[PDB]
Order: structure tokens, then sequence, then C-alpha cells
């Protein structure tokens, strides 16, 4: 017997996810990066993109500011992609590619001055294990942007429109996952991790979860 197989991450679908990313979603990242400048103020040191894919938001992040971004993805089919992409942008100089998982990121402790993802957290396994891994490379003072969306108002409600048009299944999902569940479901996995401050937003620009580490109040 034979097969023909298809299943998430894999080359078919880290083709699909890039057709997407420079088409229908291409608007998003450079007001997401903006975003997350404005809402934190930091424009240089280290930034990871934890389930980076195609490497849309990484590239729309090194666009707007000075950081050295490392983009790390699980798929291979993505990272291949991405190579390709940062390249073409002529921006591999800004973007390292990174193949490894958030449950075991291959980064040093206490590493990144802000950690963002988008569209990912809503797919890990084992999220108990992810944030504690995100927690171990964030550097003391550093911030979190992870979550999904559109950014803003305007491209949430013209993509969403364009989305439930080519897959109609996609409206559930996304209701899912921008939604107060997350926000009940995150804030129950870092407090038993016991993360002393952070912020879990949902509006318009998206689901987002914003841990700060700080010296932690139990001592
Ligand atoms: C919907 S895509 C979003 C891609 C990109 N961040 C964007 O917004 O265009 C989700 C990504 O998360 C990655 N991913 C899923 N689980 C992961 C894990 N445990 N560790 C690292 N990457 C993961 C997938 O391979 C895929 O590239």
């Amino acid at each position: 017997g034979m097969s023909e197989n298809k299943k998430k991450f894999d080359k078919k679908g880290a083709k699909n996810m890039d057709e997407i990313s420079k088409t229908l979603f291409a608007p998003i990242y450079p007001i997401i990066a903006e975003n997350i400048i404005n809402r934190f103020g930091i424009t240089a040191g280290t930034c990871i993109d934890i389930g980076s894919g195609p490497g849309a938001l990484s590239i729309a992040l090194a666009k707007q500011s000075d950081f050295s971004i490392r983009a790390l993805d699980f798929s291979k089919h993505m990272n291949e992609i991405a190579l390709k992409n940062i390249a073409d942008a002529n921006l591999n100089d800004r973007i390292q590619i990174v193949q490894g998982d958030v449950h075991n990121i291959p980064i040093e402790d206490n590493y990144a001055d802000l950690i963002v993802s988008r569209g990912s957290v809503f797919f890990w396994e084992d999220v108990a294990t992810a944030f504690r891994e995100i927690y171990r490379i964030l550097k003391s003072g550093g911030k979190t942007y992870i979550g999904g969306g559109f950014g803003n108002k305007e491209l949430r409600d013209s993509i969403s429109a364009e989305m439930i048009r080519k897959n109609p299944d996609w409206k559930e999902f996304n209701r899912k996952n921008i939604s107060q569940e997350n926000v009940e479901r995150f804030q129950n996995v870092l407090d038993e991790i016991g993360i002393s401050s952070y912020e879990i937003i949902l509006g318009d620009e998206g689901f987002w979860i914003i841990i700060s580490k700080t010296d932690q109040e139990v001592i």
C-alpha cells in the first residue's frame, strides 16, 4: 500500500501559510509590529519570535526597529520558507532562523528583551512547560506579546470576511481563539507557574499575553 499525507505545518501547509502571509494577512504584520513598539518602547536588544512560520512578523519588526531577532519554529518546512523570505527581503543580518520547539528552547537563560508570538500559542501541547521556557529565556525587565489577532479592527473585519469565504470553519476556530476562554485558560497557566506580573488582553488588536519578568513577590 501507499499513502499521500497532509498534516499541519508540513510542506504544503507551510506554502499555504506563506501565501496568506504575503497576501490577505500582509497588512497586519507592520500594524502588530507598530503596536508592540508603541506599547513597550523596546526598540533594540534581543527579540524572539516564537512560532515564526514564514517569518512575516519578524520581517515587519526588523523593518521598524533595531532588534536582533531570532525566529523560532519547530517546522523545518516553515523554516525553509522563512529563510528564503528573509533573504529576499535582505534581512539575513537581522533575523536568525532557529529550528526548535517552545517546550525546549535552544536559547540561554535571561536572554530576551522581548518575546513575541502570533498564531502559535493556540496549537501548543503542554502550555505549562511552554510558559516556563518562555519565562526562563526572558530577561529581567523583559516583556512578552504572545497571542493572535489582526492588529486593528479594520483589518480584523476585512480579513475575517475573506477568511470565512475561503475557509468557512475558520470562523469558529478564530472565535474560540480570540476570546475570554483563552484569557481564563492562560491566566490559570501563568498562575500555576506563579508569575508575579502580567497582563492578558483582549480587544480589537487581538488576544495577547504580556508577561513582565520582575523580582518576584514571594521571598
Ligand atoms: C498560524 S502559523 C503563524 C505563523 C506566523 N507567526 C504568522 O503569524 O504569520 C503557527 C506556527 O507555529 C509553529 N509552531 C506550532 N507549535 C510549535 C511549537 N511547539 N514550537 C515552535 N513552533 C511551533 C508552526 O510550525 C507554525 O509555523
